[PDB]
């Protein structure tokens, strides 16, 4: 739908990129990438990389040996990570497109496909020549990680059988051929297993968009890499960390509310953890590890891990006990809101915490080991051989209740810091002579709709079938949440011509007992929907803002084949070219109820720095230096806070149509 | 066997020394030491001590009162320790031999014998005039701590009875008279009790040599005393600590392997500990404390102790979290391998950790309290009255599985530091133009053989019997492990005349599942056998090294009576005069199996600093400043490591003869 135009030169480059996301598990020896790949000599091309040191390091490490082709790559393990990072450096410091391309061809040919794709996807994102380029949605690149094993197996069965043996029989199982695609209907995990109440939320926690979303978040801004590239953004890194989780968690909490599930559970490393996770997914070697209910974190195997983790926390508790201290070669003062940077970087243990370009093995990650122990897997066999859990991958992390429980813990500690900050005062927040006299919102209505994604990358083909470009294409379809578009009409009385910023937040109305929600202690349950600017004339004004224009969300990724068609028309998708790392639009609202679950909308209008000139979106945010999530980035005091340029509207989220996703999947 | 010659002046002094290790529990009032002892006045002789402050402190403390004669001294308790240290200062700062001697005479006469012997043994070792002198093996001085109570009681019975009542009946019990010695055959603890699998290792963990060995290690270099005396060695103290345990533990792990017992168990102070220890030993007041299986460390009595211990560890975890920090008035950087000193001193909490000559009560020992809580004894009655456990003494410490579990924990934390160090590079380790083309090793064969030790010091005599120099002498005999001597023939191709160092390590082949062992993660399971130097000529060379010449081990101590005979022949034992603090030779190999348990030998040849001059052993090590355990003192990367001057030979440890020690002790 929303597109953008592109010259034949961009087209050739884009198709070259996408060729690496096409048949990922296998090698076409006839194909151009293979000829290039097989014999390409990095050493002879040394002067075609910006950074000799990087390439040397790569050749060293590579001649030493990388991970093998049959294993499962995860970034959370040292040696694999380092291999990946070196490969990435290689892609990144390539002189030009051509060399980068030749470098990929090599790596595709010579290396573990998981490692390669991790590296490449990030390089494409992070390279400056490649800004403007497009990467396929992660569920197409790694489809095996966006579906339960039931479906995956059905796919393999159908392929072994070279088609359906009894079409009518297959239809009972949600399998049918549609033109030259085989289509699998896919149920969420709780259609087959309801082990605890968390399964109530599967349509969210398993939603291929939510998971892809987290995968983008990491890809844009990996914990091991410095934010150097982004210049000024670097000094805000910590801020972005906290914001991302605090937002995600708020959105998650909304889902919880509408399923009658309340606040996110706390755990202790010295105690068993009540909430299990039974992953219904596997790998060519092993199944993902399961965590039974009341799994005891404190066993022989974890004793040392727990020590480390306990210390990592106690250390931050000590920071909170002083207000000003020296850590990691910086001098920190918790009265300073800019210290959020340090705090965010502390918890993520990222490159910017130290002054470095990449993290080092001895700089041990709290998140890595939290994930590792929460994951409940047995100890890895060797460095390349471990039992995967959902927290070994960004594609799968959102699937485990424990994920939210972990980041909840971290975020909470970060707000323990936020308490140091002076609450915004009356006269910091006032917009003199402007008043929001009314807010009116359209119908807020959620629903489910079937969605298909191309899952072909999961299918293995034959020597003979590959040269024949024989087609066995696979689509997986499942109900995914969506909502109807809606308008927010804001009526404001500006005394005077002024330029304003309008901000829109969604928040809960009551807690799960009907206690109405007070800002004083519920400010962090506010989810930001929109940020925009408006000319405000004297007298009466009215802004109309449509949920499609909301800046914080994106449209669904277009499939590769569709992107591929658009390229022949000098076209490319807009949203995928620029706006990929945002939350998908359909998920903005939690699942409402047939009778209208109560939330509230917080509209806030405040003075914009004129510019004296015309305005464009991206730099317009950077010109006003308000902290992310303003004015709800720190504790509020209700009475000191409320003001005429604020408005709170009680709203109701309805749901229409079929309420349970499995009803779509009925034979 | 290996002896050395000595003038009549040394002889008189040596016999004077040994007279204090002769009848230790009783006083001969007719004897010369007593006459001297009883009336000797320290105050009047004040000007015969180097250090007035020391002697004053002694007289103060002594007039206050020392520990009583009937109790059991341990160095791990404050007040007793301080008394000991003061006594030691007195012995140490004596002007000359004569005064030192007069000082001992006094202390023997006036003080607790345990305290006295602890003090004296160390003073003899540490005094410069006394270098060259010889101390009896600890199992002769403290025989009660090198045998189970069954045997001790048999000794007392036979003495009360003034001999054997029915020789034939006694023979059933492993008791018989042999000339004028009464001989007791002694079984290891598991012949009478197999409470858990650790009992499989008793022939090692109870071996009187291994235990004596640890006792020497402490005596040479007590945690409470500065390494000032040893000059340059002081800056290496921490290094020696880690090395000693890391070596001992490796040797221990070997024993584990050949008994099918695997890796050393981890514990938690907040959890019960699975491995019990049932000491079969006692004291004139009480039995040693027992730790049942699944003994809970976390009870009211230990709550505070655990806090302290937990903190002591968390503190080091924090050091690891920074790489560079200030602690104990030093600035530490963990990228610097010399920081090992600080690290070793941190864990031992020794005098050199602070800048001091002796430790102070307020400088609370991690090892002391770890020992105390692991020991499972109830809380001491008063300062001189406690229930002993095997970890209250260096003579007994090796007997408890918990000992290895403790030092394992510590060592592991220290290798967590070792990860900071940059792995030796290809060109640090290469020996250009030299190549080990072959290694061939003789038959590696272990066996048991009966060993006797004079245990007479455990026998109480009569007023009448003492003046009559009536003889009731006691020998304890038990099978102890040994092995056949063997040659390592190393074939090397030196391009050129060079001087080299050869090093020999013993290491495991597989883990307990048959996974072959990779240096990357098994470097710390390498046990160093030999360090020597060789002229290497151009063309083909071959070094032949015999296990007797291996520098790291020693021959068995000669008994006092035998030493006593040698003195009448202007002779003294060589090994006991210089080489006492080394591991006994017989234990170098773990117990093999009748069919050949697999290990491997690592030979490594590297360039020696010419000297331009002739070479002697002790300073030849100090001229090349390679860290202890080079090249295996830090993590290795297999591929970066291997080199032509290295060689790895698969080897097999056979065992011959009777496999179980109890079969020697059969009536
Ligand atoms: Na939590
Ligand atoms: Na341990």
């Amino acid at each position: 739908i929303k597109t953008k135009n592109v010259d034949a030169v961009f087209v050739e480059k884009q198709k070259k990129i996408l060729s690496f996301f096409q048949d990922v598990s296998q090698l076409n020896t006839d194909d151009e990438y293979y000829k290039i790949g097989k014999d390409y000599d990095i050493e002879m091309n040394m002067d075609n990389y910006t950074n000799k040191k990087a390439v040397e390091e790569f050749l060293k490490m590579y001649r030493t040996g990388f991970m093998p082709k049959n294993l499962e790559f995860s970034v959370f393990y040292d040696k694999m990570r380092d291999e990946a990072i070196a490969l990435f450096h290689l892609f990144y410091y390539a002189k030009d497109f051509e060399t980068f391309y030749k470098t990929a061809c090599f790596a595709r040919v010579h290396l573990n496909q998981g490692q390669f794709l991790y590296a490449f996807y990030i390089a494409v994102i992070q390279r400056s020549d490649c800004h403007g380029f497009v990467v396929p949605a992660p569920y197409e690149v790694y489809p095996k990680m966006f579906m339960n094993m039931e479906v995956l197996q059905k796919i393999y069965v159908t392929k072994m059988q070279d088609g359906l043996i009894n079409p009518e029989a297959a239809a009972k199982y949600g399998i049918h051929k549609e033109n030259d695609y085989f289509v699998y209907k896919a149920n969420y995990s709780n259609a087959v297993l309801y082990n605890n109440e968390e399964q109530r939320l599967t349509y969210f926690t398993e939603d291929i968009g939510m998971n892809a979303y987290y995968y983008y978040f990491h890809s844009h801004l990996p914990f091991w890499w410095t934010s150097e590239k982004y210049g000024a953004l670097k000094e805000r890194r910590g801020e972005v960390y906290f914001y991302f989780y605090q937002q995600l968690l708020a959105r998650y909490y909304f889902e919880r509310l509408t399923n009658g599930l309340g606040k996110i559970p706390e755990f202790s490393w010295y105690s068993p953890i009540k909430t299990g996770y039974y992953p219904l997914m596997l790998t060519k070697f092993t199944p993902f590890a399961q965590r039974p209910d009341y799994y005891n974190l404190h066993t022989e195997e974890n004793y040392e891990r727990v020590r480390f983790l306990d210390t990592y926390e106690k250390t931050f508790v000590q920071f909170l006990q002083k207000d000003h201290f020296e850590a990691f070669g910086q001098k920190i003062d918790f009265h300073d809101p800019k210290a959020i940077n340090f705090v965010g970087n502390y918890w993520q243990d990222n490159a910017d915490l130290y002054g470095e370009e990449v993290t080092k093995d001895y700089q041990r990650s709290y998140e890595v080991f939290a994930r590792r122990v929460l994951g409940a897997a047995p100890m890895p066999f060797d460095k390349y051989t471990f039992m995967p859990s959902a927290m070994d991958f960004y594609q799968t992390s959102l699937r485990d209740p424990a994920f939210y429980q972990l980041y909840n813990r971290i975020v909470e500690y970060i707000v323990e810091f936020k308490q140091y900050l002076k609450p915004y005062t009356q006269d910091k927040l006032y917009f003199d002579g402007v008043k929001i006299t009314d807010v009116k919102v359209d119908k807020l209505t959620t629903f489910f709709e079937n969605f298909e994604f191309d899952a072909s990358n999961s299918v293995y083909f034959s020597k003979e079938e590959i040269k024949n470009n024989h087609v066995h294409d696979v689509k997986v379809r499942q109900p995914r949440l969506n909502h109807s578009p809606f308008n927010v009409n804001i009526e404001v009385d500006s005394n005077v011509a002024s330029d304003a910023v309008v901000k829109i937040f969604l928040a809960p109305k009551y807690d799960d007992n009907g206690i109405p929600l007070t800002l004083e202690d519920n400010w962090m349950k506010f989810f930001e929907l929109d940020w925009f600017t408006t000319k405000l004339t004297a007298g009466q004004n009215k802004i109309i803002r449509n949920s499609n224009e909301f800046v914080i969300f994106k449209e669904d990724s277009v499939p590769m084949t569709e992107i591929m068609k658009m390229l022949d028309e000098g076209k490319v998708p807009f949203d995928m070219s620029e706006e990929f790392c945002y939350m998908p639009k359909r998920l903005m609202l939690p699942r409402g109820t047939e009778g209208g679950f109560p939330f509230q909308l917080f509209v806030f209008v405040y003075p914009f720095d004129n510019k004296g000139k015309d305005l464009a979106p991206f730099e317009s945010f950077v010109l006003d230096n308000k902290p992310l999530g303003f004015p709800l980035d720190r504790p509020v005091v209700d009475a000191l806070f409320k003001v005429p340029n604020m408005y709170f509207k009680d709203i109701f989220i309805y749901h229409e149509g079929e309420r349970f996703p499995y009803k779509f999947n009925i034979p």
